């Protein structure tokens, strides 16, 4: 009953699809076994790499496979192209640069493999590794001009590093040079921060991944990275992290911050927050099947900064793409979400 | 024509209840100023009240004058917007970071000694929440039953986490416990992340009310819906404001991850529920709008936890702002709706 092709008006364009490398799940269950994994990773990966429960072990078999069995489960639920990025936290918490510079370079070129073996079906995101950003700026550049890639994905901090640091301008130089956005998908938090959600079982994606990922986009806002950078374009999944809803009560209080001199990263922008949500900010609705919320979302930022993703395989259910066909939305507006908004902010 | 007047006494169809209204006193925020002296304050202490009790910035000055006084500055400055009550208690964080049981009980008894002396001063106006020491769980519940038998407060405002600690904790039971023997609901108010959480706030300049007062909040009573607190007390009703800590726009994720780390057995912690988050959002789960006066938020939170659900606050004196009660005045919500969100909830849920 879900079908590729759009004849119900409009491609169905995942855009926060999820791959994994057996060498690179290799290397974190090394560092667990090490004790050099963080509390995150062991939590994370220590679970999705090991535990005998149906969800861990299908995610990792489909997480594995960028071949005819993801197809099929495109297929299987009318998902006609599907944007992939390597998944959380990529090669980013790794210790060895030489390693994770490797291991980055091995997934973009398996990744660029698979996209030329179904053009059509697969879109790639490049991987980088943070911890070096002028490589970084290298590969956003080769992934751009040589394998095809749409933009790159980071996951969330770098081994407790946020991108508001200037010494990851690289990074954004590169990507304003190729002009790709920066998609910046959930990571577990830190060990600087984990430890109250890891206790309570609230680390990951419940709760923990939209507290680390929601600040960091807004850390990105307000060390000024769009009057920087003007024409960047930030994605984030999972309904904007809270922020959209977040909104009336981010710009009161960094307003506050900022007049009464209470922080030293907290100077004047050239827009408010709602201004750069408005023209640098893009959300997908990954993990958040939900019409209330889509609406919400694209009322505040418009309906053409609002994209649809699945998350697969996280969270692969095909009762929610039948939600998302059957919203009260326009036509129009339906078709924005699905297909031609992603066309636009991926240049595909 | 339009007004700039806000007027006391319901002649717009409702009075406006506000119900997350702050106030200090002098001799704790000197406990803050020592602890920040001596090196005993945590992080958050630091940032926070260093900035309230020493800041030359025009807000600051402003607030912790407004702070200070229970008397006709405050009445005055409620009768310039319009606002009919207001409910009442010691700003965050309390008493809770005070290492000294002693002081702690001594300090909190005092506060809600001086609240109820105001409230009785003005029993028209003034409401008041209690203030407790969770650091001794079982003279809390004492002050619990005393706040609500002898003082005539409504509740008691817990604000967030004490040194660290989390109310899902079965140390923390009796205040539950005594909660429910009275009938009051808790108001989970925010504070400043704990040193285990706050670091990359912190040097971001997010740690306060901009965003990481929302994730601890937002995660407190995350943890306490999902120990299980209303399936152990299904009559509590827990209290939250700025919009549910957001807690309702992620319901949808909240749910299926929830749900998945059950019934993957993730966590020994997370264990089954009686009902779904949006279950206990609808039966459990109280939220104000403080801070966010905006109408798409608003509104959404009422189509999730219901319109009985959701309840006017203005967050004076942090957010004192006339313009925000005129936009809320002039919602395009139905009189009907409006009454219930200016006043009849509050008081329905505040017994009042
Ligand atoms: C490691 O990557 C992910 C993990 C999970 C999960 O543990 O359920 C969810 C998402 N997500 O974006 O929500 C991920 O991409
Ligand atoms: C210390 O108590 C508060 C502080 C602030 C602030 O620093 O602006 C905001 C709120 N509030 O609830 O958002 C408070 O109650
Ligand atoms: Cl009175
Ligand atoms: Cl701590
Ligand atoms: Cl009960
Ligand atoms: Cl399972
Ligand atoms: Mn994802
Ligand atoms: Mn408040």
């Amino acid at each position: 009953d879900l079908k590729t092709g759009g004849e119900q008006g409009y491609l169905r364009i995942a855009t926060e699809e999820a791959f994994a490398t057996r060498e690179i799940i290799d290397v974190y269950l090394r560092m667990i076994r090490d004790g050099t994994a963080d509390k995150g990773m062991v939590s994370l990966w220590g679970f999705y790499a090991q535990s005998p429960s149906e969800r861990a072990t299908q995610i990792l078999e489909r997480l594995l496979d960028l071949g005819e069995r993801r197809i099929a489960d495109m297929d299987a639920t009318g998902i006609d192209k599907a944007i992939l990025a390597l998944t959380s936290p990529g090669v980013q918490p790794l210790h060895d640069l030489d390693e994770a510079r490797t291991l980055a370079t091995r997934a973009n070129d398996t990744l660029a493999d698979a996209c030329q073996k179904y053009p059509d079906r697969f879109i790639g995101m490049g991987t980088v590794a943070p911890q070096d950003p002028e490589w970084s700026a290298r590969e956003i550049h080769r992934g751009a001009r040589e394998l095809g890639f749409k933009g790159i994905q980071i996951n969330s901090h770098t081994q407790g590093r946020y991108l508001d640091e200037e010494f990851f301008d690289p990074i954004f130089r590169a990507l304003v040079e190729v002009d790709q956005p920066l998609y910046i998908h959930p990571a577990t938090s830190p060990d600087s921060m984990i430890d109250p959600m890891l206790e309570a079982g609230l680390d990951g994606a419940i709760f923990g991944f939209g507290v680390e990922t929601g600040m960091h986009l807004l850390r990105l806002i307000t060390i000024g990275i769009f009057d920087k950078y003007p024409s960047l374009q930030i994605m984030v999944g999972h309904m904007g992290e809270a922020l959209p809803y977040w909104l009336y009560r981010l710009d009161y209080m960094h307003q506050a911050g900022v007049r009464s001199q209470r922080y030293e990263r907290m100077k004047p922008l050239k827009k408010t927050i709602e201004g750069y949500l408005k023209s640098n900010v893009l959300v997908t609705n990954s993990g958040v099947a939900w019409e209330p919320a889509i609406k919400f979302c694209q009322q505040v930022m418009g309906e053409d900064r609002v994209m649809y993703a699945m998350d697969y395989p996280y969270q692969y259910v095909a009762d929610e793409v039948r939600a998302m066909d059957a919203m009260d939305m326009s036509a129009q507006t339906k078709k924005k979400f699905f297909q031609t908004n992603a066309e636009k902010w991926f240049k595909l």
